[PDB]
């Protein structure tokens, strides 16, 4: 069994910019989630080899994780907040699709998503 290459965090051909909203997403949203007690399972891509989950990348075809997101933010990879938010949302949805309701990983994702949504609710208006 084999892990795919992680999602790209650099691409010179991709259009990108810095925006106060993206700055907020790194400085407030990502930092708050990263430090959370339940962050660790989401801080790097799922290692399906180590975890013996040969089915994972056969069903999750758009994997995403906060390590990848943190890197994209730090490299100013995104064009807008909406792209970054989509990545977070893909991360959560993937978790809910693959795992059973009530699994620890799901409970952990739900807690993080609740905090995520609280912070997104106060996304500053774009300057
Ligand atoms: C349930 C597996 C999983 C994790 C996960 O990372 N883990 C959950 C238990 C667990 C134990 C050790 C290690 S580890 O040894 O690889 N250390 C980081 C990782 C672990 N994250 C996500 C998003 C998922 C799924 C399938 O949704
Ligand atoms: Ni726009």
């Amino acid at each position: 069994s084999m892990n795919p290459p992680p999602p790209e965090t650099s691409n010179p051909n991709k259009p990108k910019r810095q925006t106060n909203q993206l700055q907020y997403l790194l400085r407030v949203v990502l930092k708050t989630l990263w430090k959370h007690q339940f962050a660790w399972p989401f801080q790097q891509p799922v290692d399906a080899v180590k975890l013996n989950l040969p089915d994972y990348y056969k069903i999750i075809k758009t994997p995403m994780d906060m390590g990848t997101i943190k890197k994209r933010l730090e490299n100013n990879y995104y064009w807008n907040a909406q792209e970054c938010i989509q990545d977070f949302n893909t991360m959560f949805t993937n978790c809910y699709i693959y795992n059973k309701p009530g699994d620890d990983i799901v409970l952990m994702a739900e807690a993080l998503e609740k905090l995520f949504l609280q912070k997104i609710n106060e996304l500053p208006t774009e300057e």
